């Protein structure tokens, strides 16, 4: 059940396209991007 919002996210991050209302919000996620664990690598 996820419906009914206000409001806009004007940051997004670069590094995968999410999204955050706030500006801190976003620096601390861009953040799991920077060093991380996983065979994920290219
Ligand atoms: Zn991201």
């Amino acid at each position: 059940g996820s419906s009914g919002s206000s409001g806009e996210k004007p940051y997004e991050c670069t590094d995968c396209g999410k999204a955050f209302g706030l500006k801190s919000q976003l620096i601390i996620h861009q953040r799991t991007h920077t060093g991380e664990s996983g065979p994920s690598s290219g």
